[PDB]
């Protein structure tokens, strides 16, 4: 009998070549199903009852399949202020109908909130140092209302829950502040201000299951420390452990670090090798299949 | 030196009258805060300062003054899909600051979607079964799109995220179940359905600290059983833990016992024994000031 | 190369058949080598090195080879009042060398004293109650000193540190306690007192990864009930959790349950699915080495 | 009534006196008893029962007053490989009885084989690396068979669980070591080696609740660095988390530290400030018998 896999990432990675021929136990197999969040609708019963629905819209025709997924790889982010980007009941979903999840439908969720990530990071900070956890000062305001200055300019604004260098701007003065400040109102939401960084370069660690991979972007590979790995430990652990994460950290002209943040299961895969953690990732979802 | 308390609960407990007196490690003693979450704001910064700040309309010709909470205390929902029931962004907030809290700000922050907290019992009655939590049979649908009928009628639809009696609507047969999910369209939102009950009566187990009552409401306060006491120490334990909760459960005159569902630090308190929980509530938070 | 795993059972199961062909993430092939606790001897260092040096003396004079464990599955004692019974340094000795183990290092060493294992039980009884978790009341005595009388006779003596039949002593009268008293004096150890239970018959829910199984001994398999699942997954989660471990009960003649003890990872394989619960126990262990 | 605490500590602190005065919830009281392991025993049922009978024999023979601590604080050692050394049977008594105790009886009972405690700071150096958790490479022998050389003089021999410059002997050269390794086939028991460190100076870091100290000797108090910090917090986790610990690390002439070990609950109180630590370790104690 085999195993459905439901892997919500966009179209681009032919996540059924990474997993042909892997069989649970050495015998079950594993029938790859993908599809993107918006695509996808379920129903999920207490009883233990559940049917997921795919291609609310998309080629073949529409239709809409149904799926029984034994497992979930979310590599997809659920939840975007943009139109239409709300696909947090989904997780909910999921989460309602005990399906297994990578990472784990409790991280996704919790993820839905770039600065609830971030206060994490500022527990952890707490905890160990500016000397072991260089994590940028940043300031969080539920609301635009007293958001009045910063105390260097220039100063990045990070709008509402954004990604892809979307929702930041730039400020240079406090004049430009107010006028993004008056736009932060107008979002209806909160926003968060970080100093701005003079970078010589940035570094992104990444952690895969036991694996840890260190690039430079300015993209280069370069080796892991002891301090970069205590970087991605630390992050690795929040909201109960996260199986696919990576910090993402500045390194300014001055010599100083500093952490600007981590994401989860959705991290963009980079770097050259770009197939091997597709096999690592492979390897984990399997694993964890077969753990069920 | 003292240690103020942040209170956030509706003006009718008068919560400074409770902790008069109470002193930690029988020497500092607690500046009382209290406001309702739409009376605050704040700012956070990562590298620890912040400021919470009181009144954003009330008596005192507002002003708004801001305070520096050293522990809270979250007596009221932050989510409500009514305008401008929103404080999930203070809780963020909260979090950001690194402000201690009862219950945790981890579990007022997942408790903001009910049907979350629910996917967590039904992890609890699947590795439990019906013989040991007994939890109702209810239907999340991210959307009414799939929303078509109900196995059995009456069925109670519960929408978005409410509380109070509201976003609760009992219907009797198809054609008005066709009718309420076209207003959940409307809702733009999630909602549950669960087979109506004929219940004999209701019961709702809570626990505060190591603190254990039984109420049976048709308000008679009733003895705890092992079963009740499994139900919410079970509960109890979501979320990393929940330092005040109850679980509501419904006995119909079948004699089947439907567990409906498990409420936070927001549990309204009940009975006769009111001035004995607020106590009971009292010395919980001043223990945890004082492990601080 | 492939990957070593030390299976420390007598050579009474042949492990290195069932693990024939089994591979690591469907590549990576499985050397077991097998021994016992007496024929084992290592040295580890906390730079990271060592070494599993297994003697067998099987013709030849001494005959050792040296080895180096990835894994180890403990299916033998460690622990024994008695000549040649001590083997809790070999496990220290694992866990310095940092070797993944099933069970875990620290649960098989903290199952070194049987009333240790059984005060666990006890705190859970004391959580559930006795309508959950009906646990024989017994008594624990350090050592023989106030070891005066018995509340109810017969009385079942256990003494130390003994398995498998030993150290087993029924006690009918005062007289002859105060002799058992005495010998347990000799034993210059602990003992413990239990009420004799006249059972019909005895039940051993076990569990093997999410594997349960109900035998009835007067063996005979019986079905599983969410009460027996709930006495199972219970102690599973003690010590951080065992990944094999069945909770031995005796329904008495009294018509009701007792539960004596909880054992490990070298729980006896009964029944008539020995090579079923094999096979289950070779698929989490490959499973471990793969998150290895 | 009042609450009785049992301190297991030489009668050389009197802790009646720190106690003197502290109210639970700042009304109950404290009855502070205070023994030495020796002078203890008792009886522990699983139906809940239990008695600490003190048998103090300072003058008129046999002298026993019985006792039922609420809760105990456990600051002598609890096993030591000579006569007179080993009261594990009471710790697994005090949880048989299921007495809440600081440190955590679960801890206290862990900490009984200095190389199993050791152990777990062997998998956080491991975790961490030298650059964050400079653990001196020790090497451990479960028995003198393996014990034929060190790659290292002088060496550093620690003989089975030996405390208070115990059980230690430096060796200078190989004619010496099998000496001593012939001397450890005697104490049928193991041993560990480590490179000798020409220190300097030695630190410990001690963490009682959230209170740091850093002292070194050559005592003289220092300040704590978060390098020292993330050191102590790391083995405060250890056995599911330390209430008192400290670790003790030496600074070689060779310029770089060295941690040795990690001491619980019996941490001898060093330094200037012990009174203050007393006073730390009373309101520690009086916070957690009040969540009880
Ligand atoms: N505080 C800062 N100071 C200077 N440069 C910054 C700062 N924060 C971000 N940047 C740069 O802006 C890029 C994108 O902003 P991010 O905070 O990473 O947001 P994002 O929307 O996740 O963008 P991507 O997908 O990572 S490019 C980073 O990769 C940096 O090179
Ligand atoms: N499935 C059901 N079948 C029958 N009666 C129900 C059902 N669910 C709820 N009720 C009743 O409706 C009341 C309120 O609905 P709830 O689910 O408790 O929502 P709520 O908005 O939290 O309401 P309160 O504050 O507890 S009255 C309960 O106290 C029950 O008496
Ligand atoms: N208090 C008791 N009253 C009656 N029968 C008992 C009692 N304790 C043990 N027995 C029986 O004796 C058997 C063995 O004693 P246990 O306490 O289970 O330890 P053991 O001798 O190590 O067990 P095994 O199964 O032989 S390895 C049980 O399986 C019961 O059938
Ligand atoms: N490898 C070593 N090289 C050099 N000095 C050492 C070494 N091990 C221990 N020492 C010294 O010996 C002291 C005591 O040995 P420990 O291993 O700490 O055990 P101990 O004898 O129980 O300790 P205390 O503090 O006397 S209770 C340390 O505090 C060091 O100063
Ligand atoms: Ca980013
Ligand atoms: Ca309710
Ligand atoms: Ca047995
Ligand atoms: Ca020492």
């Amino acid at each position: 009998a085999a195993r459905v896999l439901l892997v919500i990432d966009e179209p681009h990675t032919d996540w059924a070549k990474y997993f042909k021929g892997k069989k649970i136990h050495g015998e079950i197999d594993i029938k790859v199903e993908q599809a993107e969040f918006s695509d996808l609708n379920l129903v999920a019963h207490a009883n233990g009852g559940f049917s997921v629905d795919m291609e609310v819209l998309r080629n073949g025709v529409k239709v809409v399949r149904s799926l029984k997924p034994d497992f979930v790889l979310i590599r997809q982010h659920a939840f975007s202020m943009a139109r239409n980007g709300d696909y947090r009941s989904l997780v909910i979903g999921l989460q309602y109908a005990g399906i297994p999840s990578i990472n784990s439908l409790h991280s996704v969720y919790n993820f839905c909130d770039k600065p609830w990530v971030f206060a994490q990071m500022v527990r952890l900070h707490k905890k160990l140092g500016t000397e072991e956890f260089p994590l940028i000062n940043q300031t969080f305001y539920p609301n635009h209302k007293e958001m009045l200055s910063s105390t260097t300019y220039p100063v990045v604004v990070k709008m509402g829950h954004a990604h892809s260098g979307m929702g930041k701007v730039k400020v240079d003065n406090q004049h430009d502040f107010q006028d993004i400040a008056s736009v932060v109102a107008l979002t209806k939401t909160y926003a968060t201000t970080e100093p701005f960084i003079d970078a010589k370069y940035d570094v992104r660690i990444q952690k895969i299951g036991q694996n840890y991979k260190a690039y430079m972007r300015t993209l280069e590979q370069i080796a892991m420390s002891d301090r970069y790995k205590l970087w991605v430990d630390t992050c690795s652990e929040i909201f109960g452990g996260l199986d696919i994460c990576a910090v993402e950290a500045l390194h300014g002209k001055d010599g100083r670090d500093h952490i600007i943040e981590v994401v989860g299961s959705s991290m963009p895969l980079i770097g050259d090798h770009q197939d091997e953690d597709k096999q690592l990732i492979v390897e984990l979802v399997v694993n964890k299949m077969a753990q069920a």
